[PDB]
């Protein structure tokens, strides 16, 4: 039994429930007037609900979510909250859905065959940087550390608008203060940043490509990092190389990666 927040509360009779989109549920969806302004317009909408093996606890932490979504607020580079269903029937908590899937098999999927040019240009790449960059400061301002930043946790719309996924609740990915002392700051995000930035370069690649898992901390440690990428010009690797000094403060800002990312888009 739910408080009915007025601001946020859908008519479940609205909410048509599709096929499911992943298990552990999240199941797409067609909503009716999700735009007030266009009540009888449809659209595609993505719902978290709860499976029936679910304890006490499994309904706070989808409790937690819900409010600290509602609470961060809209942004165009995360996925935003665009309703709920708290009242007589079971907690559906209704977000934006991203017609092309994860930033990962998104750029995967537009490799071109071997030495040849494919659909995906520098400025769009750059782009696509600009926009996780501009979606992780608006998160930072809202005071909200994301802890898992990878090219698998941005979504990619129709119109290919990139959007943070996971941002409510990989060892390749984390800074060294967080894999060493558990320490997880907007600094710590600055460094998965740059291995994003890598991942986008390399059209989808596996970041620190063979070594394996074990012998990782130990090239952190004398001062390694991963190599420039092929194609990848020398401003945008200086990025990723500032994102992975080892001292968080030395790291840029998520403020200065929008500037910096923003240069090099006028520049175009
Ligand atoms: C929109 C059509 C469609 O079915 N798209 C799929 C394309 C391939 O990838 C899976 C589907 N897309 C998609 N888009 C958005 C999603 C959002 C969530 C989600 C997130 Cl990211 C979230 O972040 C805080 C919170 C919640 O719920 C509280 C949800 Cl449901 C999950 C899956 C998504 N899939």
């Amino acid at each position: 039994d739910l408080p009915l927040d007025p601001l946020w509360e859908f008519p479940r009779d609205r909410l048509v429930l599709g096929k499911p989109l992943g298990e552990g549920q999240v199941v797409r969806a067609e909503a009716f007037g999700m735009d007030p302004a266009r009540p009888d317009q449809a659209s595609t909408v993505a719902v978290k609900m709860l499976k029936d093996n679910a304890s006490d606890k499994d309904l706070a932490d989808l409790v937690s979510e819900m409010e600290v979504m509602k609470l961060i607020g809209r942004h165009k580079n995360i996925i935003n909250l665009l309703g709920v269903c708290t009242q007589e029937g079971p907690l559906y908590v209704i977000v934006e859905c991203a017609a092309k899937g994860n930033l990962r098999e998104f750029l995967r999927a537009r490799r071109p065959p071997g030495s040849s040019e494919g659909p995906l240009s520098f400025p769009v790449l750059v782009s696509c940087a600009y926009q996780v960059a501009r979606g992780m400061q608006y998160l930072e301002s809202r005071k909200c550390i994301h802890r898992d930043l990878a090219a698998r946790n941005v979504l990619v719309t129709e119109d290919n608008v990139m959007k943070i996924a996971d941002f409510g609740l990989p060892v390749k990915w984390m800074a060294p203060e967080a894999l060493f002392d558990r320490v997880y700051t907007h600094q710590s995000d600055v460094w998965s940043f740059g291995i994003l930035l890598w991942e986008i370069f390399t059209l989808g690649g596996s970041p620190y490509p063979g070594i394996p898992v074990e012998e990782l901390f130990s090239l952190l440690r004398e001062g390694h990092r991963m190599d420039r990428p092929p194609h990848c010009p020398p401003e945008l690797y200086g990025l990723m190389r500032e994102c992975w000094h080892a001292a968080p403060s030395q790291r840029p800002t998520f403020k200065q990666l929008v500037e910096a990312l923003d240069k090099v888009l006028l520049a175009v």
